[PDB]
């Protein structure tokens, strides 16, 4: 039914790593699986079921936000905005927002699966 997912910017995870990472798909591969883009450089096939199709993250999506001294802490989103071009996430925790880069934000696979039923390609 779909155009094409070639080209939409998603978070999705691998097999036997729990967390979600913002990326890209770049090819339908077949087999339910797509070749996605990681932000990061690494690019590997992943099953449909294993993909959010969410850009930005959504608000009140609770996440996981990569934080000073290496310290990964669960908070909320509550807002984004481009940056010269670049996203990103406004998090809250412990009551206070800050902003964080697009790449410093994860889904845990528990905060993951509450977006599946209205966001998984599964």
């Amino acid at each position: 039914h779909m155009n094409s997912f070639v080209g939409l910017r998603v978070v999705a995870k691998w097999s036997s790593n729990g967390y979600f990472y913002s990326g890209k798909i770049t090819r339908d591969v077949g087999a339910g699986k797509y070749k996605l883009l990681f932000d990061d450089g690494y690019e590997c096939d992943v099953l449909g079921k294993d993909i959010l199709l969410c850009d930005p993250i959504p608000l009140d999506t609770e996440v996981t936000a990569l934080s000073p001294n290496e310290y990964f802490s669960a908070g909320v989103v509550k807002g984004h905005r481009k940056e010269s071009g670049e996203l990103y996430y406004s998090i809250e925790k412990e009551g206070q927002r800050k902003w964080y880069k697009r790449m410093a934000v994860i889904l845990s696979l528990e905060q993951g699966n509450r977006l599946r039923e209205q966001y998984g390609l599964g």
